[PDB]
């Protein structure tokens, strides 16, 4: 019927790996006849393939470039601080954002920054934001933090159950708590919009209160 057949879904690298395990089993139960194909690529590549018609829908961090499409907010995901064990802040319980000034921040060119990068910076204006690992990935960042190359912010879904793991300590960032909005995007005027909407609603429901 309405939720049958293939659906090609795109997810950005900083969302896909960590969100899928939470929603795939639920989608298999809610739509037994739906066949999902998952694709991961950077925001620009996903929005181009969505416009081309190669993808049905895309899940990403809503940014300025996704306003030309239909955006359905799914949930707000906070970001936590990741620092190596032997870092001075290791014994703190929370760290205000203003403190990131004069600290070496690792970051990614896509799906990571809190600010649109027309402002000149990614997380904090006075921070020393490294560019050498900008074209890599989230797991690369996590492992370089453990190696002591610097610190960074990671989406909550990418943080292990423990406060400390493999030489990395994860702690809350406050005043204000950094957050990003993950949403489902699709072509406006799309003939199969009813299907995309039902899909977005099922995900919003499952993730509701996940970070409370």
């Amino acid at each position: 019927e309405t939720m049958s057949g293939p659906l090609h879904i795109g997810l950005i690298p900083t969302v896909g790996p960590y969100l899928l395990p939470h929603i795939i089993p639920m989608l298999h139960q809610t739509f037994p006849k739906l066949e999902m194909y998952l694709h991961e690529a950077q925001t620009h590549q996903l929005l181009a393939q969505l416009d081309s018609g190669k993808l049905d829908a895309v899940i990403l961090a809503l940014v300025k470039e996704s306003e030309a499409f239909i955006e359905v907010p799914l949930f707000d995901e906070p970001m936590l601080l990741a620092i190596y064990e032997d870092h001075p802040w290791a014994n703190r319980e929370a760290v205000p954002m203003a403190d990131l000034a004069g600290e070496k921040l690792l970051m990614l060119e896509d799906g990571h920054c809190l600010r649109d990068q027309a402002m000149g910076f990614c997380f904090e204006a006075g921070a020393d934001e490294d560019t050498h690992f900008r074209a890599t990935s989230l797991e690369t960042l996590r492992n370089m933090v453990a190696a002591g190359s610097g610190i960074t912010l990671l989406p909550a879904l990418a943080v292990p159950p423990e406060r400390k793991r493999d030489g990395v300590v994860y702690l809350p960032a406050i005043k204000p708590e950094p957050r990003r909005t993950i949403g489902l995007v699709y072509r406006p005027g799309s003939p199969l919009r009813s299907r995309y909407e039902q899909l977005a609603e099922a995900i919003r429901a499952r993730m509701d209160g996940h970070f409370d």
